[PDB]
């Protein structure tokens, strides 16, 4: 037989949301120890992982996703992956953006759910230049007043200090060209996009709601880190939630609303493309991923059946 | 904003199975009516579809998948898609095989789960030439004795005879160059592949079990058509099962075995890439799709070195 090709399909996936075009972008993966980075029983944890056929031991392989949304008026990127801040298994968001047929120069707006390295570090090329040189970076103010504050980094423990530095470094090239905007709760950023506060995981963690043609998409950030356990058991928390209790409360609220409104979700650490719906179950919730499809423009003729 | 790109990512997806390289190939989709093709209450049906966020009305959009497995000894393609036999929403298997980095000339074996047009028509190019010119086509004997038999075709319902013609046309160019091989329930065809009989959907319907490095993949064909209802209720039948009773039994058996032995499944009408596992639920079963991942060579090397 001939040589095995090996290479994986590129990490982009296209979906229509009304008139908006969504392109999910894969940053890569990180192996995360199931151990702690948790809040429940070891027997229950392994049982929940096994039923989703998720290997732990060597860690739970976890996706990192970003979302590119073309509304017609704006080309907006929601989160940016990790570049090389978390090692060589990540940082492929910009290459998947290009593979998907876009150019980073076309991005006019970057929305950050929060300033963790796996969301912000992709803002910057390896050589220090801004990855999206024409974009304005919108960061939640609470998120900015936390990670970008000098004393706060100093009164912080060593194992957390690097994340402060990476945040400062991710955002710096945009601050220097006056392209950094910390925003407050008021004023809806772009036509068709509104804010959904979801603090806890970080102090200003924010989810973004896109609406077009009667359809809704919540690009929710890090509401949840492990789909196999935290949908069934939302009470389970993550070691690196800055405030795990508040993060838990945001998740419980967002989970309930998403389930009852039946809106689309785009989740940064849900299996790529990270697009789908939340369904309420007997005890907790379940994740229902999109089924792979070309864009159904022909079906878009619900428009003539009005 | 610039113009929207609109185009979808190519329909191929790579997975490792032991030393084997699996490439799932998308053929496209077909909208199938939820009704008619079923065996339970309308209301219960819509409820099962709705809990998986599947729209019926305008019909259930259904994927058609084929599977390319590089065993090291062989490049074997399991099923081939529909070509243009079912219209322009299908027939993309070969272009996806090319996007995945292979060329159709490299395929030495084509395994067919059954001779339905969405599985066998991809065998022939638009010009009439064989799509896989160097390949031997392996078809289960019971499948050939049914679909390729003239008398059987003659006495068959008007609505079915098109499938008979399509089957014959699909297999014709390979039969001409003596590259058409009907095989019996016995004999193993290639190293690493075993037979799992699963008749019912058609009389010779056959599922293929690939085994490497302690891991197993069942390229199962059409034992199941709608993931949202037939995992949870496998007794629900499909209108085009030639023998629906027998199809139920094969489905029940195959699901039970897949769940207990934790086989990977490659499923022709499951949402692309159609790769994943079957889990036992309180009522019936559930489909657990593979998570998108590059091949973990590091993990595979580590496992081999440790023991
Ligand atoms: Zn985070
Ligand atoms: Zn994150
Ligand atoms: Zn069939
Ligand atoms: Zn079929």
């Amino acid at each position: 037989a001939p040589a095995q090709q090996k290479t994986q399909v590129p990490g982009y996936y296209r979906m229509a949301l009304g008139d908006f075009e969504v392109t999910a972008l894969y940053d890569g993966y990180v192996d995360l120890p199931a151990s702690l980075l948790k809040g429940i029983d070891d027997k229950d944890l392994q049982s929940l992982l096994a039923r989703m056929f998720v290997a732990s031991e060597k860690g739970v392989q976890t996706a990192v996703n970003a979302y590119l949304i073309n509304t017609g008026d704006n080309l907006v990127l929601i989160d940016t992956g990790a570049a090389q801040c978390f090692g060589p298994t990540l940082g492929v968001v910009q290459t998947n953006l290009k593979a998907s047929g876009y150019q980073p120069e076309q991005v006019d707006t970057v929305l950050l759910t929060h300033l963790h390295p796996d969301h912000a570090c992709g803002l910057v090329n390896a050589d220090g230049s801004p990855a999206y040189p024409n974009a304005t970076v919108e960061v939640p103010q609470a998120e900015a007043e936390f990670w970008l504050d000098e004393a706060t980094m100093a009164k912080a423990p060593e194992g957390m200090q690097g994340m402060f530095k990476m945040a400062r470094q991710a955002v710096a090239p945009y601050a220097k060209m006056n392209k950094l905007k910390p925003y407050k709760t008021e004023g809806e950023l772009l036509p068709g996009v509104s804010l959904v506060a979801s603090s806890g995981h970080t102090p200003g963690h924010t989810s973004y709601l896109f609406k077009s043609g009667g359809q809704s998409l919540l690009v929710w950030g890090d509401i949840l880190i492990n789909h196999a356990v935290q949908f069934a058991k939302p009470e389970v928390v993550w070691e690196f939630d800055v405030d795990s209790d508040q993060a838990r409360q945001s998740r419980q609220r967002i989970l309930a609303e998403a389930a009852t409104d039946k809106l689309w979700v785009a989740g940064a650490h849900l299996p790529f493309p990270g697009l789908g719906h939340v369904r309420e179950e007997a005890q907790g919730y379940a994740w229902v991923p999109v089924e792979f499809s070309p864009i159904r423009s022909d079906r878009k003729l619900a428009a003539a059946l009005e």
